[PDB]
């Protein structure tokens, strides 16, 4: 397949700066979630997981029909927990009913990391409601009990090679699992709704304890309280992994740069842009909105 990008007609950047702003604002009210978290965690998962069911082999999946809108993609086991996401973005749509659905979700994304202080990452609009039929099977996404091999191998299916993969993971610092959602329970750290290299910080600095949870799944748990799943872990066991995270959780900066361009990459992937499409958006925050 073929997805060339449609921009939504007749919009411009400033009819997008008010999508974000909308999402923004309604961040900062719906503060309370999921233990004063927020949702910035939620929609960043969302975002990723409606990209990673893209196959560099056939070009299906991926951002670009808003395909999770459908009952098979919403209902897949790997999505448990995204519902809310969902149904904190509904009522924007509804405010804003041109947007797509492809590209309302993955600018939730980008809104939430850069409301929780992350880099800026750059957006492009054109994403275009696809059928029903387009939508993917289930058990496209990865899973977590598992080693860095399976990690390789998983991102290679999504053309990210071993810098992108542990740039994307660093997002891993955000939120956490829960044992009714995935069957792991525990945060990755303490500031997890802020944006930054912790988790880098946390892998090379705790002292992990493998351990069977109440699902009876293993994790890594740490002392102060935090853990990490198998995946998380694969990444200081595997050498060239493991120089990867010691860079990000030596400058901030670094990491942020090597983010936004992968999680860019991510949220494009499979998406053909004709030379005449607009540049990539770079949305203000509303700190510099005055907002
Ligand atoms: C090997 C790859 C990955 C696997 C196996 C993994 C698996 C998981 C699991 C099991 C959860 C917790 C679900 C829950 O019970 O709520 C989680 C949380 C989350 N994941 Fe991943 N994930 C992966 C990669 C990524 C990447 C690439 C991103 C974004 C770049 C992402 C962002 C997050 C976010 C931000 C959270 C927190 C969600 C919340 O607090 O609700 N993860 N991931």
């Amino acid at each position: 397949l073929v997805h060339v990008a449609s921009v939504e007609k007749g919009r411009s950047y400033e009819d997008f700066q008010k999508v974000y702003n909308a999402i923004a604002l309604k961040l900062r009210e719906d503060d309370e979630y999921d233990n004063y978290i927020g949702y910035g965690p939620v929609l960043v998962r969302l975002a990723w997981h409606i990209s990673g069911t893209w196959d560099k082999h056939d070009n299906t999946g991926g951002s670009y029909g808003g395909t999770y809108r459908f009952k098979k993609e919403f209902n897949d086991p790997s999505n448990a927990g995204l519902q809310n996401g969902f149904k904190f973005l509904e009522p924007i749509h509804k405010e804003f009913p041109w947007i797509s659905s492809g590209d309302l979700f993955s600018l939730g994304g980008v809104t939430a990391v850069q409301e929780m202080q992350g880099p800026k990452i750059p957006w492009r609009c054109g994403r275009v409601d696809t059928p029903e039929d387009t939508t993917p099977d289930n058990g496209r996404l990865p899973d977590a009990d598992k080693d860095a091999g399976y990690v390789r191998t998983f991102f290679q299916r999504l053309n990210m090679n071993d810098r992108e993969v542990v740039a994307l993971m660093g997002a891993h610092a955000l939120g956490k699992t829960h044992l009714k959602n995935s069957g792991y329970e525990g945060p990755g750290g303490a500031a997890n709704n802020v944006f930054t290299n912790e988790f880098y910080l946390n892998l090379l600095n705790e002292d992990w304890k493998l351990e069977k949870n109440d699902a009876n799944n293993e994790q890594w748990d740490s002392k102060s309280g935090y853990m990490m799943l198998p995946t998380d872990y694969s990444l200081i066991q595997d050498p060239k992994y493991l120089s990867i995270v010691k860079e990000y959780a030596n400058d901030q900066d670094k990491f942020f740069k090597d983010f936004s361009k992968a999680f860019e990459k991510l949220l494009e992937n499979g998406i053909t842009f004709p030379k005449d499409a607009p540049s990539p958006f770079i949305f203000k925050t509303l700190e510099e909105q005055g907002l």
